[PDB]
């Protein structure tokens, strides 16, 4: 392909382990996630990647992942840019809830729909939600390209792509066309959103795409920035498929 | 009136070994990392809310900045790194033991090499043990100045000449815009900026030594000139002692 870029989902976190929808809650990576980030950097180093620019969300877990990757590459000097438009999909009222418990109470299929549907919008989070305050009172959301009151309170995967695409078009895509090697440290669903766009995945097929944590995703693009072949997870396919199954199994029981 | 924070990163392995590090990209050791976290805690106590962070391209200043932002929960704050904030280039003296130099050339000469404004260290030659790793690094192949035009040694005067343009053009404008800035730099690059901002004479700058891992508070007026001398944040006795420690590295037992 004419261009190559790397995107990935950050490493494991406390909630990623307790199996609770984290979303816009600024939870940190745990020891296991930090190591995943380090292994990503080692895999990228083994493949000679030399980044010119890194894009992250404003959730610290995606930022720390990038930092750990850069340290392993000895590329801490590479410019980093962060944007809420790369933030994980907003789970609204579901934030904080245990996936397996919801599966038990509502049915595996119901939870699977909420998690992977392109169109279903979660119930908006309310000021009465246990984590509303610790989200909308943070200064990082007072300096976004849109007023605090204009930020979403819940999003379907479709909503995510709608607020992420502008950033890709205006800030990231231009750099890729310039020949720069870009690294995107994002999240599970915000990453699924960008892949849908780049690979032209249908609304139906995007439902079956689940991304493993801490695994480099190589995308090869043509002159029009359209993927030339499905995304490629860099690493041992067997261990990567088990990690994907692990994510899927979070909604089973 | 405007206030900003600048500091020198924490200790590295060559600190206890008493060897000029300069442009060698040495990482912080355990102690240096802790020094950064302590700076972060102090800044958090003062409720600092940074808007921008400027660092050099030496990873120790970058890691220091990252640790401070983590302590503050401000990892999303924009960071910019430039070689123009790099520590003074010690030329051929890089890697040499400061006390050994004092025994070989005398304390007076060592003092001139370390703190004088106009004395230039002998240039580093291709045969020098640390030449390769420095000029072979990609971070210097993408600077605003060709790799072949980068200094091979610098007097404090040389440092100010390549650092001042960066301050005036990229940092000072943010200060005038009321932004809260953090400058994570080095011993002599910080001394060079202080000399300018405080209008310290070529002679008096020789007596200014900065301790590692200590927040430096500086207030500037409408003309971006120091309202008063810089101040060190923390236990003054421990600070003066740390300053003496640095001074004593250039003296005979």
């Amino acid at each position: 392909s004419k261009y190559k870029l790397i995107m990935l989902r950050h490493g494991e976190g406390a909630w990623n382990k307790e199996n609770r929808f984290c979303s816009w809650v600024d939870q940190k990576l745990n020891s296991e996630g930090m190591e995943e980030a380090r292994n990503c950097g080692k895999q990228l180093k083994a493949l000679n990647f030399e980044f010119d620019l890194v894009f992250t969300s404003v959730l610290n877990r995606s930022i720390h992942t990038a930092w750990l990757i850069l340290e392993e590459l000895g590329q801490e000097w590479v410019p980093v840019e962060s944007s809420w438009r790369l933030n994980e999909r907003h789970y609204g009222a579901l934030i904080g809830l245990n996936r397996e418990q919801m599966a038990l109470n509502h049915g595996e299929e119901q939870v699977r729909l909420w998690r992977r549907s392109y169109n279903v919008t979660p119930p908006p989070i309310e000021e009465s939600h246990p984590y509303y305050q610790e989200i909308y009172n943070d200064r990082r959301y007072k300096v976004c390209d849109v007023p605090l009151d204009q930020l979403p309170r819940s999003e379907s995967l479709k909503d995510v792509l709608e607020r992420l695409l502008p950033y890709w078009n205006e800030r990231i895509a231009p750099e890729v066309l310039r020949g720069k090697t870009i690294l995107i440290s994002a999240h599970g669903n915000s990453s699924r959103a960008l892949l849908k766009h780049l690979e032209g995945i249908s609304d139906e097929d995007i439902i079956n795409i689940t991304l493993p944590t801490g695994v480099p995703i190589l995308l090869e693009l043509d002159e029009n920035l359209r993927a030339v072949g499905p995304h490629q997870f860099l690493g041992d396919q067997e261990a990567i498929q088990a990690a994907i199954k692990k994510v899927e199994d979070q909604g089973k029981v």
